[PDB]
């Protein structure tokens, strides 16, 4: 069934949330012990968002190898990511830390530090080239090299140097600062803009680390994000739209991190930018200048 139908369907009759209920049923409950170890209490941002033992990411350090951040390995896709809470104030050094232990290219970020008044994530990156950040706990060296501002996004690019060996590595930083604070966008056309200029980096190439993909709890909105970009890129490897069912996609990724896609409205969404981007991946090249265009990215 194509899925642009199923969306019909699905619309017409009013059945998001019926839909979305039966995914929270089917998807899948492993356990969560070590996110849960009293030493760790303050390592987490929410209570109710844990990562599975089976797939969290491990820091390489003896002391205490915790962090709240899973790893997402999508085989037949042949696409990893690794997604993650937004920072703490004491978990900064170990985000850094994991950036530079898994290899990545790119960190997505996609909240606001500050959102319905309330602190969301720490301010994890230096906003000005002349004020590097230094994280003793980890060992690390952050500078802000360039920014390049656009209306609903910024990409940063940054250096990471591991202060015990002066190895320097470039990470790419993508930030998504027009998600709105309540719902989802109305067009799709923004998000897959952005979406294609993080592929275009090499962030998400299999030659770098997985990206590192967070929010504020690193389920909701970024499990849209991975959602996304895994359906086109079976999509491509395939070109076949019709062979694809989101809603499989999403339960295989819910065995790698509980809770991806956070409401009906985030899952009709990722319908919603799944086929649009379809119809670039099916050959229309035009349609990438389209969404630049509608995204009214510049100024």
């Amino acid at each position: 069934m194509e899925m642009e139908k199923e969306f019909e369907q699905i619309d017409k009759s009013g059945s998001w949330a019926a839909i979305y209920q039966d995914i929270r049923h089917e998807a899948s409950d492993f356990p969560s012990r070590v996110a849960k170890l009293p030493k760790n209490k303050n390592r987490n941002r929410y209570r109710d968002v844990s990562p599975f033992d089976h797939s969290r990411i491990k820091l390489h350090q003896e002391d205490n190898d915790y962090i709240n951040a899973s790893l997402i390995k999508m085989e037949e896709a042949q696409r990893s990511y690794i997604l993650t809470q937004g920072p703490l104030p004491n978990t900064v050094g170990h985000f850094w830390e994991m950036v530079w232990e898994q290899k990545s290219r790119g960190v997505v970020m996609l909240n606001r530090v500050m959102e319905k008044g309330s602190l969301k994530c720490a301010q994890y990156w230096p906003q000005k080239e002349e004020k590097e950040m230094i994280f003793e706990d980890t060992n690390l060296k952050l500078t802000l090299i360039s920014e390049d501002i656009k209306s609903y996004y910024t990409v940063r690019q940054l250096e990471l140097e591991n202060l015990t060996t002066q190895e320097t590595r470039e990470i790419l930083h993508f930030h998504y600062t027009t998600w709105p604070d309540f719902g989802v966008p109305e067009s799709p056309a923004s998000f897959l803009n952005f979406l294609f200029k993080v592929r275009e980096s090499g962030s998400l190439s299999p030659e770098h680390g997985p990206v590192v993909v967070h929010c504020s709890a690193g389920i909701g909105r970024s499990g849209t994000f991975c959602l996304a970009d895994t359906c086109l890129l079976l999509m491509d490897k395939r070109k076949d739209p019709s062979s694809v069912d989101i809603k499989k996609v999403l339960l295989e990724m819910r065995k790698f991190r509980m809770g991806l896609i956070q409401t009906a409205d985030q899952l009709r969404f990722s319908y919603l930018a799944v086929i649009e981007g379809a119809k670039f991946i099916m050959g229309d090249s035009s349609v990438q200048d389209q969404w630049k265009e509608l995204s009214h990215e510049d100024l």
